[PDB]
């Protein structure tokens, strides 16, 4: 499926997390442009009651990636551009 | 004390960065009870929401990162005080 090839392609920003290992909740919210998350944070995202979590990448470089690519199933995630800083490793 | 400390406060925010106007932001973060950070750029110039009310601050350039309680920067935004913002270092040096 397209959506295999899309799971393939998140991966290259980090992996599914647990919610409980977030250490901030952001709601998702119309027109919010976007979101800063650092290499390594663990982001949970939620649109009404649900909730998505994710712990992002060690980056080589500041990047950008869509939040509908990592969470498809997320109301209101698409367009939303999450950019993700370069790890200080 | 009350005048005393709020010009403190003031000068504590200058080493962060400088008021701006929302015309000049490139987003608006909503400020909810519970909030605890939020992460910005050196240079970023972002507005700031408590239901109708926007102040906007453009953050200085780091040498490291850094955090600041919103409450200090903007301190009659109601709810600032308490979520701490999260600087990331500037690539200007
Ligand atoms: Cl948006
Ligand atoms: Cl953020
Ligand atoms: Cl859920
Ligand atoms: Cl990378
Ligand atoms: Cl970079
Ligand atoms: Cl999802
Ligand atoms: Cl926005
Ligand atoms: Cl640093
Ligand atoms: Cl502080
Ligand atoms: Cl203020
Ligand atoms: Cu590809
Ligand atoms: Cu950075
Ligand atoms: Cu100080
Ligand atoms: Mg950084």
């Amino acid at each position: 499926t397209a959506q295999a090839m899309a799971k393939r392609h998140a991966t290259l920003y980090g992996d599914p997390a647990g919610q409980s290992q977030a250490s901030r909740i952001i709601d998702v919210k119309p027109g919010m442009r976007y979101v800063n998350v650092d290499s390594g944070e663990t982001v949970a995202f939620r649109a009404g009651e649900k909730i998505v979590a994710w712990t992002f990448a060690q980056m080589v470089r500041d990047t950008s990636v869509d939040l509908g690519l990592l969470m498809p199933d997320l109301p209101g995630s698409a367009g939303v551009r999450v950019y993700i800083d370069r790890s200080d490793l």
